[PDB]
């Protein structure tokens, strides 16, 4: 029913089943676009307007509702088109209509999109927006592989792959920008700020960052074949928080700064949380995490206490990953709002912790279960299999916003962070052949000195790693599914530079490469460009290892990585 359930849906079909023809087309109106009336497009505007608190005027409202619905008339029959004439690409009058309904449909869809960039209104019509953006570049993407058999000629066939490479950017800038402008007129000083600062972030994570990362996969002629890619970024719940309503007038900043700093990828082992009580009241109070690097050919490190290590109950609570993960948690909260030390709390009593797997595997629980559903806000992706089979995110990180001591506060808080890596982040780095693999650089194995994470810009899937003086960026493991393959780095530079690799610690290829910004520059889709190393190269293990780094540029620049991609030779 919610925009968010339909969006998580939409992300899986443009991550697995990416391939055009019928199939691509006949799945964009089963889960977008084969609304009949407006009672869709009016729950995409609401979910953003309840966020920001003001509604758009009607007249643009339904103007840009009633663009829509002419939109989905359309494109239903520009799909029913496509159908038919995969069926039988000979015929010429299939082929005369496919250039009329891709006429129409493109010219239809480029007088649709201002309607939703309204003066004063981009921020709650952005849902929208990149739905309509989705279907822009989509049909484009058909013309570029389709076009030649269905009629058009080389010269208009060429100028519109130009416009699909130059709205891949455009809609991505445009996105990013009143992503970033609506993050900002929500954000506060005090806590239910933050609870709307947060939720903004990650249901505009799911509904607009998420689709917008895959608009380069559009690309017929930088991605000729299968390519898969993988969003490595994290978004956050706290059910002590978002359970209750009273806004606590303190830190935002506090909260925020609980959360976690950019960092390499890992797979939460363990947990094991120490509960401590008062008043004949026993709660989480503190714990302690266990994971392990991407891949897992490291040993697994432990993080630093998190919360108070109470023994009120023995701490034997320890709480792994198992099938695939931990795919929701069901919690149980703790508040005691007495009146004018007497002690406030704002803690769990209890969590479980459930499985993902394709059979039955039973919870973990803590003490007890409850009804604060991280599935009420991270929806399954597939709904056709019972939701720990068609989970959206896995459990990834568990920080906590800590605040006040049982010795002498007279409040404390508890609230551990639950955070949800997406699915698409595979537990290896697996390398195919039969298809054109990306691997964010955040699913390294250890990062060398003078490499930083730093937050990704918003289009990126997650965040990238950051270096301002020549050397190698990070270390990474390797899986490989005869084969030799061709490098790709995708990268941000503000000087011209080597970009090298280094396989198995042995053999290295290198290359030069030119800048794409100034100094003092936001991170624009523009700053990033595709490094093509020449030379094509085989693993002599089946597990390897694989550096990239960059250096001959004067110190004091910056150059930014965010994936490398290996490219099949044969195909």
């Amino acid at each position: 029913y919610t925009p968010i359930d339909i969006s998580l849906s939409l992300t899986q079909f443009l991550l697995s089943e990416f391939v055009p023809g019928a199939g691509f087309v006949l799945g964009l109106v089963d889960i977008i676009w084969g609304i009949f009336g407006p009672s869709q497009w009016d729950a995409f505007l609401v979910q953003i307007e309840q966020l920001i608190n003001q509604r758009i005027e009607e007249f643009a409202r339904n103007q840009a509702i009633s663009r829509l619905e002419g939109l989905s008339n359309l494109y239903q029959i520009y799909a029913e088109s496509f159908r038919e004439w995969e069926a039988d690409p000979t015929n010429p009058a299939l082929r005369e209509e496919m250039r009329i309904q891709f006429n129409d449909m493109n010219s239809a869809l480029t007088t649709a999109i201002p309607l939703f960039a309204v003066q004063n209104y981009q921020v709650p019509l952005l849902s929208v927006y990149v739905q309509a953006a989705n279907l822009h570049l989509s049909v484009l993407r058909d013309v570029s592989v389709f076009g030649q058999r269905w009629g058009f000629d080389a010269a208009t066939i060429n100028s519109r792959y130009n416009d699909l490479t130059r709205l891949i950017g455009n809609y991505t800038d445009h996105a990013v920008r009143w992503y970033n402008t609506g993050l900002e007129r929500v954000w506060g000083p005090d806590s239910r700020d933050w609870i709307r600062y947060n939720q903004f972030r990650r249901e505009l994570t799911l509904t607009v960052l998420d689709i917008v990362s895959l608009f380069p996969n559009y690309d017929s002629r930088t991605y000729p074949i299968r390519t898969v890619s993988q969003l490595t970024r994290e978004i956050y719940t706290n059910p002590v928080l978002e359970n209750f309503d009273g806004s606590f007038r303190g830190s935002a900043q506090g909260i925020e700064g609980s959360i976690r700093s950019p960092h390499l990828m890992d797979i939460l082992n363990s947990i094991t949380i120490y509960t401590d009580a008062h008043r004949g009241e026993y709660y989480w109070s503190g714990h302690q995490i266990m994971a392990s690097p991407v891949g897992f050919s490291g040993p697994e490190f432990t993080f630093p206490l998190y919360g108070t290590m109470g023994n009120a109950a023995p701490q034997q609570r320890i709480v792994a990953q198992l099938g695939q993960g931990v795919y929701r948690t069901l919690s149980s909260t703790l508040y005691r709002r007495p009146f004018n030390n007497n002690q406030q709390l704002s803690v769990l009593d209890g969590t479980e912790f459930a499985y993902g797997t394709s059979s039955n595997l039973p919870s973990a629980v803590y003490r007890k279960s409850g009804t604060v559903d991280s599935l009420d806000e991270i929806p399954p992706q597939n709904n056709n299999v019972p939701p720990r089979q068609g989970f959206s995110h896995r459990l990834s990180h568990v920080s906590m916003f800590r605040s006040g001591f049982s010795n002498s506060s007279v409040s404390i808080i508890r609230a551990p962070m639950f955070s949800w890596i997406h699915r698409s982040a595979e537990f290896n780095n697996i390398i195919a052949s039969d298809s054109i693999t990306q691997i964010p650089l955040v699913k390294a194995h250890t990062l060398q000195s003078g490499t930083t994470v730093v937050r990704g810009p918003g289009f990126t899937g997650g965040d990238i790693l950051r270096r301002t003086s020549g050397g190698p960026f990070a270390y990474t493991i390797v899986n490989i599914n005869p084969q030799r393959y061709r490098a790709r780095i995708r990268y941000a530079s503000t000087t011209n530079l080597r970009i090298y690799v280094t396989v198995a610690g042995e053999r290295i290829f290198a290359g030069q490469f030119n800048k794409t910004m100034d100094t003092g520059d936001p991170l624009t889709f523009q700053s990033f460009s595709y490094a093509t190393i020449n030379t094509a190269f085989t693993f002599p293990m089946s597990q390897s290892s694989f550096t990239v780094g960059a250096d001959t540029f004067s110190s004091g620049n910056e150059v930014y990585i965010d994936r490398f991609e290996l490219i099949p030779v044969t195909a």
